[PDB]
């Protein structure tokens, strides 16, 4: 209550720099605030968006919500045995900061996850992951607040239903709130050096032993050289998921293109580069006013500067449209849209 803020500019809690209004916004620290906030709502008779860091977020007009700025901090080895450690952060923690923190106690598990922007509580919510590892693979459980009910839950591994960008959270959306994650990690070396680019950079540097903080510095090394900064181009990273289709349409799709990328599934599905099929459509580089598409980074949807979300919106609809066209093949946004 004494943070509350009414009638107040979102700007800074997005990535994309999108500046609309919030009824409410709430800085909750903990979970006191967090039923505070979910009690004032109700007594309000307003919706609630909650938020971590925002960049994972489309906004597209003013929020009539109470918008739930997920503040809490703590970070803690809950228990440490036999090389197996496991670890607890709090909802508002900052992933990355949290990632170096694991990394200087010995711990091995999120080094491909280096340099990810947004907060723990987030995490779980679209399965986070890059270069080849998935939260996931590391994910012991969470502690989730039931908003029907205002009890709390457990969820472990299997219960949370992660996918490819996915999670129950995802599927059922606006129902839990997570307070904090449980992680378990390793003091024993482990590398997964899967993507090309990491296993080279690694190599011309010549680290032919390399550690997982080693590991963790070429991701972030790469991530700096290639990701455009929100700092100076408003984004959410890849605006869309990287479908997948069937070996039937996989065959069809080959056919007509030949110079096709994807990556055969175990379960033989093929998952398509998301961002050759945008690519192909010319859309790399484009630039409508304050929107556009990143000119190496087909993915990232950008903004200029003064974009609103609807025109963020507009584009990403243009491409998706274009795509379905060309190649018969539907794109699913990742960053979720209000
Ligand atoms: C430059 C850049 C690079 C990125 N790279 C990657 C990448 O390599 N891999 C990847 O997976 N993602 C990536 N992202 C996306 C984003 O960083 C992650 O998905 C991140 O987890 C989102 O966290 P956030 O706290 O900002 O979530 P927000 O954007 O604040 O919100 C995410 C969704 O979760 C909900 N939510 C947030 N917190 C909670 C909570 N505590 N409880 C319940 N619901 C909640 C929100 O309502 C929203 O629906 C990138 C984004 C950017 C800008
Ligand atoms: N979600 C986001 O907002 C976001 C933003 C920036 C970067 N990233 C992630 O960071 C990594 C680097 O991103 P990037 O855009 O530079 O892509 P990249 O490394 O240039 O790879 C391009 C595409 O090919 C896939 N790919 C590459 N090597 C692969 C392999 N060995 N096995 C299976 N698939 C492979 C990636 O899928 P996957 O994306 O399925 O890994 C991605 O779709 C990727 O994992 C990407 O997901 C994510
Ligand atoms: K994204």
């Amino acid at each position: 209550s004494l943070e509350l803020q009414e009638h107040c500019s979102l700007k800074p809690y997005n990535t994309f720099g999108i500046d609309v209004r919030a009824r409410l916004l709430a800085h909750a620290r903990d979970e006191a605030d967090v039923r505070e906030a979910l009690a004032l709502a109700r007594e309000r008779g307003l919706p609630l968006l909650v938020i971590g860091g925002g960049s994972n977020l489309l906004l597209t007009r003013d929020v009539e919500a109470l918008v739930l700025r997920m503040a809490s901090q703590g970070r803690r080895i809950v228990s440490d045995a036999a090389d197996s450690v496991l670890v607890e952060a709090e909802a508002g923690e900052a992933w990355d900061p949290f990632v170096q923190w694991s990394l200087e106690r010995g711990l091995a598990g999120l080094e491909n996850l280096s340099l990810i922007p947004g907060t723990v509580g987030a995490a779980p919510m679209q399965n986070i992951g890059a270069y080849g590892v998935e939260l996931k693979d590391v994910f012991d459980s969470l502690t989730a607040l039931d908003r029907q009910d205002g009890t709390l839950r457990e969820f472990d591994r299997q219960a949370c239903r992660f996918g490819y960008r996915d999670s129950l959270f995802k599927q059922e959306p606006d129902r839990w709130l997570i307070l904090r994650v449980r992680l378990r990690l390793t003091r024993r070396e482990r590398l997964h050096l899967d993507y090309g680019p990491v296993r080279q950079r690694l190599e011309e540097e010549g680290i032919a032993s390399p550690t997982a903080r080693d590991v963790s510095r070429v991701i972030c090394a790469i991530r700096r050289e290639k990701l455009p900064d929100p700092a100076v181009l408003g984004n959410a990273g890849s605006f869309f998921k990287n479908p997948l289709v069937d070996a039937t349409q996989a065959e069809r799709l080959r056919q007509a293109f030949p110079d096709l990328v994807g990556y055969p599934q175990a379960d033989g599905r093929l998952k398509l580069a998301a961002g050759w099929l945008i690519d192909k459509g010319g859309w790399k580089g484009f630039r409508d006013g304050p929107v556009g598409v990143h000119a190496q980074q087909a993915l990232v949807l950008v903004n200029h500067g003064g974009a609103t979300g609807a025109q963020v919106r507009a584009l990403a609809e243009r491409i998706q449209e274009d795509v379905r066209r060309r190649f018969g093949v539907e794109l699913e946004p990742e960053p979720n849209l209000y």
